[PDB]
């Protein structure tokens, strides 16, 4: 049981941008290996990966840096471990970087050995992956969000909003709401090639048709949703990504929607179009609906939305429990975008999910633009049995690998397997 | 160790419809899981794909009834046997289905098992999949086949062919084949974006920029590679799939240029067109020239071109080694497209592969419309020597996977694997 070897090597994510692999091996033979999402080379409050910035190697994305510092610098630092002493080597490899940031060694190098680490005591084990992290009563499968309409900055059309998700809630398990959430997806990729519009993906496996409002955008979702045979009302529920901090103006002080073409509209006149966008359609959740620093705007939002609307806090909170908490007490949002790479550690991420659930708020385990096979979100979110999960649209393997490792842990886990659907926003008083 | 058990469950491809993947256990605890590929479309001569043709559920494209005769027919009859014996099994479930093209228990259910059975031995043996496979003289990664451009079907622009690909036969390593192919891939991305195109991606993760010329995807390309700094020619020689039975008159026997307005064209003077773009640029592989009937025609193509240019045949053959051996008589090509589930077993696959090396063809192991996380594809062709892949652009995990998986096969090598780059057209006369 005692890690035997930590090696990384360089491989290539969705985007076709180079990240870092870790293999763990036990003596026993036990092995585990973690692959790392694009995180952010920079943020303040942000766990950092570590890039090589050669401008002559891929483009300076290279992560021959934080190859080198896993096996050279964590790798005679972990070994002698015992594989399931989770904790304990998180807690070395972070007083190993002795930053904050984890910029010393990356944040990519930690999260690489982490999980590797994690699947190799599950295999040691003999034991699935969500019950080594999260014990023996791990059966509530996510309610995901899926993606489908793009636009903002992730699409070339005028839509202000970076994306629109749908959300199965009707079905009666996660396997029936993967078939709900495939049929929107081809009915609505019909009615656009008829209607001719494009229906090439982008990252996250979606659609970025360039529709012609903010409204057309969920209309046109809703269409998919007839077409294929659901009810807009209890089958599926929308939920969407504004990102505002993207058509944010720091400088003018207001939110300008460029794209929509609707001008500027200041953060009450935002609070009041989310409350339109929400009686006019079946939304359930909306995500970083006013900017990053609007602390106070996001406060009145919360007070007249948050008792039957998930706002999410992805930007709001960069996976920062110091931040989450500054909005727990300020009472702002009420769910929480947990993405691994950007706390950098398992055990740290796990810590957020409780301390996030004690908050009676929600934990949405995420993806990221550039991800990889590598499905060990989706263990965590019934690890955790967190309620919900947000890891991409119908499309590209990136994805799907992640819809597909669902499928086989609800397979795995019997009648014992659960799926909440709507009843997962335990964070939503009202309905 | 005796198999003692096989079970299948349906999970989705990267284009989001449903496929059939097949887990084996060994009594010792030996495991190895399966997942098999989809095509856009299919006809005769290649294995049928058994859907469940339920209009009401994924579009009819469910795979229960495959999943099913894992289950209920396929595992009752391998379970005993040594999870070793794969030409025994293979046999086995070829006989079991009784038809020429496994429609009845369906090529999906067979070749999930025959996948998944050699996996579970390899894991058993405790030797790697490519050495299980091919011995242990397995040491040649393959040379790269990369998408870039698409057209003819494939795209809502001019570009009569469907498929212009990027080969990194210069790099020494296939290593540095990929980062070569990758800094292309964005230096042409850079391009697109830059004269507004087009940025998004299809079902390889290639790029479909509305160009309105033949010659225009060829040059477009040329600039990619010399911007990301490479000489083309001998850094980055080009191959191109036609596909030209989309663009072929079923009336009148000629090729209709209708993408690129270039109106008719017969298969007489095509050949000089072919002839033309091998002068201007550097063109190492032409796909599917001429139409997948006009034997006759291709013969002619093989002389004039065959002895500088490889002209390998996709739907010619279409992975049947009954219509490969009456090529190899008519000596009307020189390399043909392996596409596993379009045969059905691991089995028929290599021994595919091995009748087109003693005819001095190439044997050019595939990837498909719909792929998987799955990179046994990878395994086999380094199993095999084979010396080139085509799988994939270098956008979507469906592709990234199988190109991670090379990696970490040189990787494993090490001192003597190696990459023939140009030298693996051992199809050619000259270079
Ligand atoms: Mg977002
Ligand atoms: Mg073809």
């Amino acid at each position: 049981s005692i890690i035997t070897d930590v090696y990384a090597r360089e491989i290539l994510d969705s985007r076709g941008n180079p990240t870092i692999e870790v293999e763990v091996y036990t003596e026993s033979g036990a092995f585990g290996r973690g692959m790392v999402p694009s995180g952010a080379s920079t943020g303040e409050y942000e766990a950092v990966e570590l890039r090589d910035g050669d401008k002559a190697r891929y483009g300076g994305k290279g992560v021959t840096k934080a190859v080198d510092n896993v096996n050279n610098i964590i790798a005679e630092a972990i070994i002698g471990y015992d594989v399931r002493d989770q904790m304990a080597i998180d807690k070395a490899m972070i007083a190993l970087d002795g930053t904050p940031n984890k910029g010393k060694l990356g944040a990519n190098a930690i999260l690489g050995v982490s999980i590797a680490v994690a699947r190799a005591a599950a295999d040691y084990l003999e034991v699935p992956l969500y019950h080594y992290l999260g014990g023996f009563n791990t059966k509530v499968l996510p309610t995901p969000m899926m993606n489908i309409i793009n636009g903002g900055s992730h699409a070339d059309n005028s839509i202000d909003f970076q994306e629109f998700m749908i959300m199965p809630v009707g079905a009666p398990t996660f396997k029936e709401a993967l078939r709900m959430g495939a049929e929107v997806f081809h009915a609505l990729a019909a009615i656009l090639k008829s209607r001719g519009l494009a229906t090439s993906v982008g990252d996250e496996g979606g659609f970025a048709p360039n529709l012609g409002s903010n409204e057309e955008g969920f209309e046109v979702i809703i269409e998919a949703i007839e077409k294929a045979g659901y009810v807009p009302g209890k089958d599926v529920v929308l939920a969407m990504d504004a990102a505002s901090s993207e058509f944010y103006d720091k400088e003018k002080g207001v939110y300008v929607l460029a794209d929509s073409g609707e001008g500027e509209k200041t953060t009450d006149e935002m609070i009041k179009f989310y409350e339109e966008l929400v009686s006019k359609y079946p939304i359930i959740s909306i995500e970083d609906g006013l900017d990053e620093n609007d602390w106070d705007g996001f406060k009145k939002l919360t007070d007249v939305l948050g008792d039957k609307v998930q706002l999410v806090g992805d930007d709001l909170f960069v996976t920062n429990t110091q931040k989450l908490s500054e909005g727990i007490e300020k009472g702002i949002a009420n769910s929480i975008l947990i993405k691994v790479n950007q706390i950098g550690t398992l055990t740290e991420t796990f810590e957020a999910i409780e301390m996030a659930k004690e908050a009676g708020y929600t934990a949405v385990v995420s993806h990221r633009s550039g991800e990889t096979e590598d499905s060990t979100i989706s263990d965590i979110a019934v690890a955790t049995n967190a309620g919900q999960i947000k890891t991409g649209s119908l499309s590209r393997t990136d994805r799907i690998a992640k819809y597909n490792q669902l499928l086989r842990i609800e397979d795995q886990l019997g009648e014992v397997a659960e799926y909440k659907g709507l009843k997962s926003f335990y964070n939503l008083k009202a309905a």
